[PDB]
């Protein structure tokens, strides 16, 4: 029904665009779009090929781009910006630098709106593949549009007499066939005057075909004083034919109006799939703002044909191809939240997603990992294996069962000649010696935990299939991590070919044998066994002191005495020497680590205190100095109450819910609501559950439980119940139990 | 180091530098055969006892483009100073018109770059054989570094700002590190109860140290940005230096004074200019403390830096006249200085991002 306040007014696209590290993955833009859209739209600021694209805290504009970029590091590719001016033409980006204040600044995921400092007022809207810009020009300034198609080998053509603007872009960062080219259109409302091409060197009036290096194209106007201009735009990876369908399907004879409309009822349909209810303003615009970020990537990669039909080009073997393809995504950071949060919400996407990997494993001969648009060489892990078993084990079956195992075991047994996050990199170490040696081979240490986890995925799915000599094959390597533990030190190390440990042990010490990290954080690297881990660090009560060591309150001393803001004060110092390394990978899911081993209402307390402390909506809203952006599903989770500790099994651990209700609205018209009547900022604590009116104490929900509909019904208390949830029987899974 | 005669104390050539400096700026009063002879012989020699007096390594230096540890205690810092003090040499010989061995000296100008460990990012160190040490830790203080850690040391290219942010990828990447350097703290949800608990918050990250004010090799660091386009932020972080880091009570400085130099950079900073390379007469620009300086140079010559409406919370330079013509450089010449004249400055609130970012702006790189 409809709302004064909707979902999507909640959202801002530039909540923490202050908060990401420069040498992240992390991305900063406020992105205009509609969920998982092919073509993205943002305002510029940084100079073309710079993957800082947009700087809060830069005063200057440059375009706006039709982008795709999923980190400033792995950077863009089929990108072209258009421009407004007003005044003096400037054709080169290095020249195009307009001030505006972020005051006349308006950022919404459905559209953008700046006013320059000069009067001149934009704004855009996206649909999957195109946009519309409105243009109101200062009157008595001249008028121009850019149109930059980057450089790399670009072209532009202008028919001016047909107030159209076509060309194509082929700037990319690598993981492209050979072929690759976006092929753009965009058509402008108003009669074109004058207009100009430019080729990296020189200006060239009249010209109206371009093709180079570097290319860009004016256009003058003449828009009379009251009126606007429109400016309508589509591309197409597949070729210039397919970019004027996108463009007559998604955009022709459209005002910004309308397709700002549209994109804010896509944004409320999708992001109403879950309705929270009794919470602050700040706490839902964090919320939606979270699940916005996490319903971008990622991206569809297929388009609709003249028949109607999905079809795509594809970045890995640059034929078109039947069906459906998605690119953008690093699986080894989305595994863990991100799809899960699909297979649960978005099920739809998970079923065209896990179909894509099987096409780029059949297009290219390996699933991929880092994807962008085809396959790039970033992070590690068989983390493709962990969306096909997660989303199979929760009733997600697009793929062809042995079809998927075959890719599943090849990606364990074999690695890209080139690049090596692609396939297994040390696979023949790992398979001989039970771990991967490191300096043998680089970051060995986080390899060896992330393919023990895979390995049990894969066993996993072949267990479920019937396949119990291939599942016993794979159960035997997923207790591998063990391998790895440095029993004299209580900790993950690492050791050479020759199984000798590396010298002087150091928890705290990066690198190496670790990726982003050190062992403090890669010793939880053990989801799917977190009895076995406990085992290794000598039992549940070793485990929770260890637990507990992560996340301790500030020590005050005696200075408390001056109020309850030297606690404050006090806390800082923990987090700013980084004791618990919030967003950093291997530990996100180690607050729900207490729902394995006893203390349930410790992860109550601590996911409270994290969603309270470590969040907010505004420009630098990721505020742990390891949070990039990538926790946005891990928010949303954790504000639900539940969250998904071991992908590949079906379970939720329960933390503590954020607001007084949520609704989830499931496939079938079931709904699911986790209802937290009394809940409060100090009543953190589940002091008894009803699920569907029964007495419930298990520290976890199953997918099916959730799937079926129903209510998980919490008495929220501001002390602990101590004996709640602390038998064998309330624990969620592990391996070894 | 002298006191009164040689002591064994610290590192590099420096007394090069004094030379140069004075001489590429017209003080001449020395043979400049005799200067050449001895500057190339403090590079060619070391004292049989003193490590410090002459050029310890400069067997190695010579052969392998570094000095190598720990077959040379200190070994990359001293590189480091080599290298400039080698460019030195070169801009000296160059003068005197003696093209071949001021070749010889630029070819060891960039000796800066063997020691950048492109996997790390920083500079490291290698033994005589050209292994890298194990266990990189730009941390790390001690062995190959003195007086500081790979972190205080990466910075020490004085002479070549522009190469140096080629090795780290560019103008960008350059700001990106020099503002984690200087990043104010981060504070979290804390802001609501209370405030300025940002101000309590910076003395935290200063008790931390990201930013080690007064460590010789980072001294020049925060007027970095003028040559890779944002002298906005020099402007910025300046100001809130001589602010937060100085003050005239008996705790007034944040380490030692060493005889002149923190003093020395006090004064210049002030005044709004600072000479980041010595032997290049040069002065890059910062942001001045007061309305007004003058300065009384030789033969009845004044220069003015004046800055009006100059305020505390006004650091940033909007717009300048150098002797009433429009100046966006971002940096002064000596003898722009010693003619006398006056370089008149708005400042503002907010930073002008408009102004003094453009290649013909940013002062020398020996690179460029
Ligand atoms: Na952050
Ligand atoms: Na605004």
């Amino acid at each position: 029904s409809k709302k004064t306040v909707e979902f999507v007014d909640y959202v801002n696209p530039l909540m923490g665009t202050e908060s990401t590290f420069a040498f992240s993955h992390g991305n900063t833009y406020p992105a205009v779009a509609v969920p998982w859209g092919m073509n993205f739209w943002s305002p510029q600021t940084g100079e073309n090929g710079s993957g800082w694209m947009y700087t809060y805290t830069d005063s200057l504009m440059r375009g706006f781009r039709q982008t795709h970029q999923p980190s400033p590091w792995i950077n863009d590719y089929g990108t072209f910006s258009i421009m407004p001016l007003a005044g003096e033409l400037k054709m080169s980006h290095k020249e195009r630098l307009v001030p505006f204040s972020h005051q006349q600044e308006k950022a919404t995921p459905y559209n953008y709106s700046v006013t320059f400092n000069n009067g001149l007022q934009t704004s855009l809207s996206a649909t999957s593949r195109g946009a519309v810009f409105e243009v109101s020009f200062p009157e008595k300034e001249d008028q121009y549009v850019v149109v930059d198609a980057y450089n790399g080998g670009s072209s532009i053509t202008i028919e001016p007499e047909k107030r159209l603007v076509k060309g194509a872009t082929r700037y990319n960062n690598g993981g492209v066939p050979d072929n690759f080219a976006n092929y753009f259109m965009m058509e402008f409302s108003h009669p074109v005057i004058e207009y100009g091409t430019y080729n990296g060197d020189t200006l060239l009036h009249h010209q109206t075909d371009v093709a180079a290096d570097y290319t860009c194209a004016y256009l003058k106007f003449d828009v009379p004083a009251g009126e606007k201009l429109t400016i309508r735009t589509a591309s197409s990876f597949i070729s210039p034919e397919q970019a004027a369908i996108n463009f007559n399907r998604e955009v022709a004879d459209a005002d910004v109006q309308l397709i700002s409309g549209k994109a804010r009822e896509q944004w409320n349909n999708y992001l109403g799939r879950v309705e929270a209810e009794g919470g602050t303003d700040e706490q839902l615009r964090t919320f939606y703002s979270c699940l916005y970020r996490t319903l971008l990537f990622p991206r569809e990669f297929y388009e609709f044909d003249s028949q109607g039909n999905p079809v795509y080009y594809s970045p890995y073997d640059g034929n078109v191809h039947d069906g459906y393809m998605y690119t953008d995504n690093g699986f080894w950071d989305t595994f863990r939240a991100v799809h899960p949060l699909f297979t649960l919400l978005y099920p739809e996407v998970s079923e065209r997603v896990t179909q894509s990997i099987i096409n780029a494993y059949n297009e290219s001969g390996f699933m991929p990992e880092w994807a962008s648009p085809g396959h790039r060489g970033c992070m590690i892990g068989n983390n493709s294996v962990s969306l096909l078993v997660d989303a199979w084990m929760k009733g997600i079956q697009t793929v062809d069962a042995e079809k998927a195992l075959e890719a599943m075991i090849h990606q364990t047994q074999a690695r890209h000649a080139e690049i090596a996050s692609v396939g297994r990199d040390g696979f023949e170490y790992y398979d001989k010696l039970g771990y991967v040696p490191y300096p043998e081979v680089p970051e060995a240490t986080a390899k060896t935990l992330e393919y023990a986890y895979a390995d049990w995925c894969i066993a996993r799915f072949a267990e479920s299939l019937g396949k119990q000599d291939i599942a016993d094959q794979y159960y035997q390597k997923a207790p591998n991590y063990r391998n790895l533990y440095y029993p004299e030190h209580g900790f993950m190390w690492t050791k050479d070919a020759k199984g000798n440990w590396r010298d002087r042990f150091d928890a705290t010490e990066w690198g190496g044998p670790f990726t982003e990290g050190s062992s403090w954080h890669w010793t939880w690297s053990v989801f799917h066994d977190p009895e076995g881990l406990s085992e290794l660090m000598g039992g549940h009560e070793p485990m929770i002191a260890r637990l507990d060591s992560m996340f301790v309150a500030p020590n005050t001393y005696n200075y408390g005495t001056y109020g309850f803001v030297i606690h404050e004060i006090a806390e800082m110092v923990a987090l700013n020497m980084g004791q618990y390394a919030h967003g950093n990978q291997p530990v996100q899911h180690a607050i729900y680590l207490y729902d394995y081993i006893g203390q349930p209402w410790k992860t109550q307390y601590h996911l409270r205190n994290v969603m309270d402390k470590l969040y907010n909506s505004g420009s630098k809203g990721y505020c742990g100095d390891e949070d990039n952006g990538q926790t946005s599903a891990w928010y949303v989770f954790s504000a639900m109450g539940f969250y998904p500790v071991c992908p590949g099994m079906p379970e939720y651990a329960i933390g503590s819910p954020l607001f007084k209700k949520v609704t989830l609205h499931l496939p079938e018209g079931k709904n699911f609501v986790v209802s937290a009547a009394d809940n409060a900022a100090d009543r953190p604590y589940i002091r008894k559950a009803l699920l569907n009116g029964q007495e419930f104490t298990r520290n976890y929900l199953t997918h099916d439980e959730l799937k079926q509909g129903g209510e998980l019904n919490l008495s929220m208390d501001s002390v602990p119940n101590q004996q709640r949830g602390t038998q064998p029987a309330d624990f969620p899974y592990s391996y070894s139990k």
